[PDB]
RNA sequence: UCGACA
DNA sequence: ATGTCG
């Protein structure tokens, strides 16, 4: 019941809030299809959200109907709402991530997609294929 | 508390 | 352990 023909995304950090990165892999092979350069300050949930949105953009530009797996219940909801409810403060250090997030929201209400966004069942299946 | 993450 | 989230 794992949909192997899929794109899997995850965040990695150093600290939380701290340095954030995310990437997307082919669920079947583990091939790395995209990896975001680390962002100096962010939260886990912002990174989880950016990874799904980047996944959507990636698949849409390639005309791909694959679903996206994420392990982040929060990020899956934020994507469905088109709104990332982060508590992270706004200052010059977090400006970069907040600009990414705002641009991701903006992409979500200027585009259509039917990509299913699916919860990766870590408890059953082990770690997501995009894990750091 | 429970759930999902970092 | 603590921080991010619902
Ligand atoms: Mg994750
Ligand atoms: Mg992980």
């Amino acid at each position: 019941e794992i949909i192997w023909e899929s794109l899997s995304v995850d965040v990695g950090s150093q600290g939380n809030p701290g340095i954030v990165e995310y990437k997307g892999v082919d669920t079947k092979t583990g091939e790395v299809l995209f990896e975001r350069e680390p962002i100096p300050i962010g939260t886990n949930n912002m990174g989880e959200f950016l990874a799904i949105v980047h996944g959507l953009r990636y698949l849409k530009e390639r005309n791909s109907r694959k679903p996206i797996y994420s392990n982040s219940q929060t990020a899956i909801k934020w994507v469905k709402d088109k709104k990332a409810k982060s508590t992270l403060v706004r200052n010059e250090e977090t400006a970069l991530i907040w600009k990414l997030v705002d641009e991701a929201e903006e992409w979500l209400n200027t585009h259509t997609y039917e990509t299913p966004i699916l919860k990766w069942q870590t408890d059953k299946w082990g770690e997501i294929k995009a894990d750091y």
